[PDB]
């Protein structure tokens, strides 16, 4: 029951946000592993789609772990929840793919925005901070290189030209 | 329906318990990654507990990645489920978690020999041979080493002794 | 008549399996040389499929050298046979060498799954581990590199698209 | 009484088999040191047959303790019983060393081969793997190399020709 | 049927003659690793010949791959037949496999002379230059080096003196 | 039955001693090896008693391989007999296992003074000068270096504190 020796300003709607929040993060690894191995299938074969995809899973596992980090360094108290599997196993295409993911991006974006308000609302200027300075700004990039990557593939001719996703491949992820 | 043109001596139930093992080696991943945060809590604060099962949480992610790029070579297609919370939030103690570790590793190893004895059954040489280089000897040394650590920290005195599992964080893991 | 000296647990069934294989490692050899320079044609004319043939090519050659090695380590004797000429002059198109060199690649991997099986029967766990350690996981990853040629060079419009076979020889073969 | 804490999969016949062999390795280890010290006696005199035969005694060493090493990783108990003296004090010549040291080491690679039979019918893959990774193919090399050299000792002219084990020391042990 | 765009002066009797001295060159590639993996048995054993006739087999393969490039260059078209087994499986001793050796190099000879003189009867001083550039003084150099070899081991004792044919194997072809 | 053309001043009865010494020596280098793989059991797990005790393992067996050195040096003939195993199976404790250590060292001093009494009554200075150069000064240092072991073990509370041996390993052997 008793109080961490460390936690000062940080109230218990905001422990469980951040809960919250890490689950998603690890929800978001996950649908970018299975996107990645997706473009590794011998009838899919685009080599630098798979590794793109794979360093995005990468990096949401390191943005899970630094909520994890934060939660014990206000004094709150990890719990974690099932990772659900994606919504996709078959993600059609290049240009689905990177459409899912320009649309999960922006679904976690909503999230930390949801996560400022709470902090806000209970003024946490440090929570507050933290967000703005490693997730915000972060989520703008990831949202604007997808869209761009979107907007190249549909110029190109994708998703029914397949020489436009196997030249993206090679110029924009190589 | 058709089938991939690359398969070639690769049962559907190799496929199958291909898949579960992904799931598994995932679920794995997951429980190192509850324990080291629970080493990073300020009331626990063991920080070479907390850097050793991050490490071996990383390498559980490599073991699936291994299994998803196994999978895509034979011409299977990976499915994907929930991966499951840990049983545990609280793991204890360093004795408690390193006996958990233990008990988790000789489960993934069941697995695997029961994979093995799958592919034995079906005459898949190629998959035997991938299970032995790449996974059976990886487990004896992981189960050996769990072994050694639940046994020196027995013998220092926890978990009763708070001065046994820090000064075995400083000599063993540090 | 006499036995080697060095002859122990090496059936005359898998002695004489050593040397079939030998003779269709050196057919392989030659199916790829003959792909190689099909491109060299002045009305062809892709530098990059050639030399990757011609290196497919020398690898089949080092694969029946190893079998040379193994036959003379375990104590048998080399019976060479006639190298046949390959099926094709003329291979018609990128996408279609890529094709036959799919289905020579899964001719030569059941071959040596015949020859696994062989060795199992016979106990010979020496000649199994050589087969696994030195074949099958290189006829694997062949197998699948081959399919992802041939995805790629199909969804890019081969062999009608000169183009597509033009831009692959550069960016996948280059 | 009571089981380790790592075993699993490891059959009590296993473990008995692994203590047979560690005493085997150690008797190959004393037979060449035999041989070797023969060599350096001021009426046989030839340094290069000492040094290989030496070298080889190192190598059973190394051998024994690596079985030592994975008896300990699978939780089984070793158990150590006398090292017999060599059969023989007078090795008589190049060649008849040469020609013992083929016998041993096919007596040995027998011994293993009974080994991998003991742990296939225990269905244990990872002993199996151990086996041939380890030990199966050192075994076929050695037994090659001594086979070539009892081959040239003979053709020389050994053991009548002194010359012909002189020049066999310098050449090809030297 | 249509003509090579790249095709002067280039007759269909030297295209041809061309198609036979690439089977000729395959040919003597086959007899050399059939020679060399004689060398390797456990009881021939000369390890210096079996290098010495692997490399023969590797320049005979050069020789072969520079017709093919000479074919295309000059616009004919490659038709490959099978490659004949060696006359011999057993080549009794390294002074018989030097002979045997002699005789197929002074055959391969004969014919580019065959070649020459059909090229300088066509007026194609391109190929007369091609062959005197790149095979008549390669030929020349083969056969005396071989007359050599066979010189010293006759003068040596070959092949009744088996120290005669490991002192060539160390000092001349090591 | 004649004489070693090198043999001067080397007694029959220094012979046979020397004979005794070696087999001695192997059978120290055999207790240190056994005690060695005792430290490496998963419920003793004390890496750095193991690695110390199989050092002593491997310097034993040059001790042995010196004096075998020395019988041919003076023209006697060397006479292996069986390699006894140890004494133990089980160690029961670092602490046991360095007392059982200073008793196997100072039993093997013991036989040393009694070949340097024989040596001096045989009025044999070289042997005299070989024990006291390569051998009774290593003994002295042996025996003290494990009676500071087993003092500090003692001292710290071994064999009842496992902290003790637990921190003798990493502080002095480590
Ligand atoms: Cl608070
Ligand atoms: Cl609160
Ligand atoms: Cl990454
Ligand atoms: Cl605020
Ligand atoms: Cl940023
Ligand atoms: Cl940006
Ligand atoms: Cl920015
Ligand atoms: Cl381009
Ligand atoms: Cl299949
Ligand atoms: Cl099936
Ligand atoms: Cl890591
Ligand atoms: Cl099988
Ligand atoms: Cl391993
Ligand atoms: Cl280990
Ligand atoms: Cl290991
Ligand atoms: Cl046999
Ligand atoms: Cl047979
Ligand atoms: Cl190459
Ligand atoms: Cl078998
Ligand atoms: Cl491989
Ligand atoms: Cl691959
Ligand atoms: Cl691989
Ligand atoms: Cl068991
Ligand atoms: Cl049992
Ligand atoms: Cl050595
Ligand atoms: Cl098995
Ligand atoms: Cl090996
Ligand atoms: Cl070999
Ligand atoms: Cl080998
Ligand atoms: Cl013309
Ligand atoms: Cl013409
Ligand atoms: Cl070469
Ligand atoms: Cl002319
Ligand atoms: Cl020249
Ligand atoms: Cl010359
Ligand atoms: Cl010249
Ligand atoms: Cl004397
Ligand atoms: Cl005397
Ligand atoms: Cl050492
Ligand atoms: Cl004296
Ligand atoms: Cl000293
Ligand atoms: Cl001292
Ligand atoms: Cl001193
Ligand atoms: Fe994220
Ligand atoms: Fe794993
Ligand atoms: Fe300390
Ligand atoms: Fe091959
Ligand atoms: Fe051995
Ligand atoms: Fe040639
Ligand atoms: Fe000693
Ligand atoms: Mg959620
Ligand atoms: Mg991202
Ligand atoms: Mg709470
Ligand atoms: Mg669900
Ligand atoms: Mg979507
Ligand atoms: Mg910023
Ligand atoms: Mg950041
Ligand atoms: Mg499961
Ligand atoms: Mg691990
Ligand atoms: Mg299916
Ligand atoms: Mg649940
Ligand atoms: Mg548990
Ligand atoms: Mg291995
Ligand atoms: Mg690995
Ligand atoms: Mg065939
Ligand atoms: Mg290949
Ligand atoms: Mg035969
Ligand atoms: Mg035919
Ligand atoms: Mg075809
Ligand atoms: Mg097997
Ligand atoms: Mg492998
Ligand atoms: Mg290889
Ligand atoms: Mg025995
Ligand atoms: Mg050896
Ligand atoms: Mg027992
Ligand atoms: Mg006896
Ligand atoms: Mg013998
Ligand atoms: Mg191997
Ligand atoms: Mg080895
Ligand atoms: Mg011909
Ligand atoms: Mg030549
Ligand atoms: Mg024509
Ligand atoms: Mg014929
Ligand atoms: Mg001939
Ligand atoms: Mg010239
Ligand atoms: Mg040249
Ligand atoms: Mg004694
Ligand atoms: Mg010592
Ligand atoms: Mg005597
Ligand atoms: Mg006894
Ligand atoms: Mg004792
Ligand atoms: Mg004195
Ligand atoms: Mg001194
Ligand atoms: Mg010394």
């Amino acid at each position: 029951a008793s109080t961490s020796q460390v936690r000062q300003n940080y109230h218990q709607d905001s422990e469980a946000a951040i809960n919250r929040q890490i689950n998603l993060e690890l929800y978001a690894s996950y649908v970018y592993l299975s996107m990645s191995y997706y473009f590794d299938r011998d009838d899919v074969a685009l080599k630098n789609f798979a590794k793109y995809f794979l360093h995005q899973s990468h990096e949401e596992r390191e943005h899970a772990e630094k909520l994890m980090k934060l939660q014990n360094q206000r004094g709150g108290r990890i719990f974690l929840q099932d990772i659900k599997k994606p919504d996709c196993d078959d993600w059609e295409s290049g240009l689905n793919a990177m459409e899912c993911a320009l649309h999960l991006e922006k679904n976690v974006n909503q999230s930390l925005l949801e996560l400022h308000k709470l902090a806000t609302d209970k003024n946490d200027p440090h929570l507050c901070d933290f967000i703005e300075t490693h997730y915000l700004n972060e989520q703008v990039k990831a949202i604007k290189e997808l869209g761009d990557h979107v907007t190249n593939l549909r110029k190109m001719g994708a998703p029914e030209s397949g020489l436009a996703e196997y030249l993206f491949d090679k110029h924009t992820l190589g």
